[PDB]
């Protein structure tokens, strides 16, 4: 029987590449998505064409609210429903936008989105994963630039720091159950869609190793390692995949 | 005129010692409290006996909710209404209790309390402090053991990691306004009074420097340094006040 | 055709496991040794029996001295002479013993061995490797307990901290040359042969992940990942392989 | 009776500022120097004119060699000879120059100077200070940019990382003796004398807090705090004094 993985925010970009690589490794996959229904369904079709009954989609908003625990329980439940097991959780989904401290969304909505997607949903997904329970593990998508943050991104940065805390606390608490918990911390990978070309090139030029952003596949490679049998003694570790970017001074 | 400071969770323990030392240094103080009204008022009365019209109290729940931004705006406003200025914000208030990942508050109440008091309220207070604006600074009460956490304290640890992120992000963003943002990270300080001495001693014996916990006054001393003229180039720094505890392996 | 790797201290324990695994992956190997000639030659015999002329030995003392730069140049040169190329350098050799601050070898001998083997030899080897130059990389064997050090191990700890600095500095400086530089940080792996069984078990019980030390092969697996095509965007990263030990408070 | 302090590299710049501020606080001081004899004697003369018999000079090369332990023992002995006690050691002296990995002094001379002054001399001074033994403490001058290093400064950066390790290891080991060990980590403070103004301004513009380097007095203020009674529970802490520089991404 093939193991099964949940990947959040898996319709596009890094999450898609993670879901593809897990599937290529032998996993059955739950493709979680929020708005990107067409892309999620299209990915599941492509994976199922390769091996039937190995991919399903699961829609959920990961914004914090009093129903977020139920949504997170449902995502894990969807994996058990489709595949009878859940071996791997990848917390990839993320909201990312500025929240300046000095002055259409209310600040409480920004808190719910940025802290919910980046930290609270990973926590609740981790609880549900552990409670519903080989080679079990969780991989959190962190941020290599967490200590040299983007100006005016305080709530985003707070959420990603909270995710480091979750990675460490859950590694400690879940180790006696044989569940490893680790992180992968990109520097600059696939650049935002809204961003212009001259700006993208500015960021590319900062990266010591090759003066280019990471491909989604390069990020997924670190995820694959961490869920593999080659990482069985690794827990609580966060692997930077940043081309040296976090080493570069102002 | 005398400068003014807001101290959250100032009725008892570390926040009380901070408020007293700031007052002794010459600050007028807003004593924020949640449940401890008698203690808050007793402190205000003691400080006003020392110097008239130098202390007020401000009640607020710092749990996350739709009204938290308004509450935090009101806390800052209370300092301006009482004293005509707000020079110092000390984010001291904190909820602290276990939240195990594996199995009478709901998990979302625990999120609201632990992430709200430890991280979101500091963020909203920081926004309101900056918007309302010399030696201006913010001091956040962090935790020296954030990377070697208590078992089953994931939400607490997430909140304290988020607070490190806020300290760094806000230092960067507020530096152009001349507002410094720093942290003080206790190891073991005041223990619960109801905790058996035999249990308190297990903690005390872990501390390399003197085999004792920090007094509240020793924590307050680092706060006083950070708000002083002797720290005018210090921003984004977190000072451990832990007797070497964080250096001790398992 | 086949790439080539230098592994220092490769005759026994972790270095041996690294050498075996690199060989199994298709590398030709230089097995460096200081005192363990018999063991080095026995390993080379084993590897050459598998694939002829794919393993050579190289003697050198890695103690700091006037001749250490020449010795390090020779180690790198041996790889180029045997195999025509040098793709991977693994700085694994180490000295480990206490150096109490409050009171055999003179203290300056301890400096030469602890700082020399653990930090200066890696620096000189890195220089020689880079000067003599595809998937090129260096892997430094670090220590996951670097910030929670063993009592009375100051010089050892200083050396391992220096090695973190070299990993980061060399990653930055060598990135333009396409040379990646990373670390693997064991917690408790193969215990010193001198250490008694009760002391071994005492350390084992502290590890969250299965209450056991890492095998040498688990350490080697992380090295294999970092030198692989799956790590081509990773530079300046140190992967802990410690079963969660560094997360455990006193 | 007045307490006494040793400051290494105290003839000029930050070391002079530390010596002056310690003297103004009421310490008797040993002004260590290497080449700057006129400047050292001039400073001691100024201090002795303020309060007679409160300053002496002590010449020593802190480059690593087989006599460095005796030199470090002598610096400490000079404080006992002059003043009958030694309460504070400030490890300020430092060599700083590039050591490129890819191509006057031999590499072994560069190792001896950069690792000797920045790490081994602090280690040997720490040993002699502890063995010769109230409010006793050691303060090490570290570097806030240790994890975002200057290009081609590997040996310097290895030495400052080793000094972090010493700070932590010595804090742990000397805590039972009541000796606190801490660090102060400048970002950019007094720019090199040989640096032209245009290059100085490039660095100044990077600093979030005021777009200027730290004054020597600002660095000394943090040293004064760490030696004071207001830091009596602080050990193993490194206080950044960097105006937010280390938080600024590439
Ligand atoms: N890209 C980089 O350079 C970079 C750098 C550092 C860290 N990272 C981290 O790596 C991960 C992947 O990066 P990425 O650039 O691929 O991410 P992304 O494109 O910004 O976001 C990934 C997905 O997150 C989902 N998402 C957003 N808000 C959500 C909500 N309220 N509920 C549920 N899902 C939501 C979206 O799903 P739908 O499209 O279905 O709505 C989105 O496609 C993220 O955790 C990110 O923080 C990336
Ligand atoms: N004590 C230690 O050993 C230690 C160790 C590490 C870190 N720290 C940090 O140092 C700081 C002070 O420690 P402490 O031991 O003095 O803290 P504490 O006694 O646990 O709590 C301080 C105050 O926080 C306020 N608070 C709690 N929940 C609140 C809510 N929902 N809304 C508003 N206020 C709330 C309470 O005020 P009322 O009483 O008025 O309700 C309480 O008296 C905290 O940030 C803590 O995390 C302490
Ligand atoms: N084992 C662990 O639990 C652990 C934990 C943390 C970090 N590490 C790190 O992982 C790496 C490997 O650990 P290990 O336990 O396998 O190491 P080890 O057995 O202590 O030493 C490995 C080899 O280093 C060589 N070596 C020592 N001093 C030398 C000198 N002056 N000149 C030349 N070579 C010298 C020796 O080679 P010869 O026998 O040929 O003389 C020795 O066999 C080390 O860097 C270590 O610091 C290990
Ligand atoms: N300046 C900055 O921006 C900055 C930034 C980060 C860290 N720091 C750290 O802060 C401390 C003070 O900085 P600084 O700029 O004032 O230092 P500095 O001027 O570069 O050096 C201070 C003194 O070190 C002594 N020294 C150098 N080589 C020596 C040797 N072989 N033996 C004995 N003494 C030697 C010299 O004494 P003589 O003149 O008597 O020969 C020199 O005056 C240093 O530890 C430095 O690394 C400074
Ligand atoms: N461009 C970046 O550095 C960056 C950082 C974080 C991040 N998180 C996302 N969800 S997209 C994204 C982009
Ligand atoms: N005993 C401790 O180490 C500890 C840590 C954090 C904390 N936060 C509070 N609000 S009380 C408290 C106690
Ligand atoms: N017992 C350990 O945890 C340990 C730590 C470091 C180390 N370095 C060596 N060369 S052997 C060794 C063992
Ligand atoms: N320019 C700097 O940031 C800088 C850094 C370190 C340092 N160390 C010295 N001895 S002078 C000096 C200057």
């Amino acid at each position: 029987e093939a193991p099964a993985a949940v990947v959040t925010g898996a319709a596009k970009r890094i999450g898609r590449a993670i879901a593809v690589k897990l599937h290529q490794t032998g996993y059955r996959v739950v493709i979680h998505y929020h708005n990107s229904a067409e892309a999620a369904v299209s990915l599941a079709d492509e994976l199922n064409k390769e091996r039937s009954n190995t991919a399903v989609v699961c829609q959920a908003d990961l914004t914090n609210s009093n129903v977020l625990p139920a949504s997170c329980e449902e995502i894990i439940n969807s994996c058990f429903r489709a595949f009878g097991r859940c071996d791997v959780l990848v917390n990839n989904a993320s909201a990312f936008y500025p929240t300046p401290l000095v002055q259409g969304k209310t600040v409480e909505t920004q808190v719910a989105e940025l802290i919910g997607t980046n930290a609270i949903a990973p926590f609740l997904l981790t609880m549900s994963f552990a409670q519903r329970q080989s080679n079990l593990s969780i991989v959190n998508l962190c941020d290599a630039m967490v200590d040299q943050p983007c100006m005016a991104f305080s709530l985003y940065n707070m959420g990603k720091h909270a995710l480091v805390g979750l990675t460490q606390s859950a590694a400690l608490e879940l180790a006696p159950y044989g569940i490893r918990v680790n992180g992968v911390a990109p520097g600059v990978s696939l650049l935002p869609v809204a961003m212009g070309e001259e700006e993208k090139d500015k960021w590319r030029r900062k990266v010591p190793l090759g003066r280019r952003e990471a491909s989604a596949e390069q990020i997924a490679d670190a995820v694959i390692f961490l869920v593999s049998g080659s990482a069985q003694y690794i827990t609580g570790s966060i692997i930077k995949v940043d081309g040296g970017l976090s080493l570069v001074h102002a």
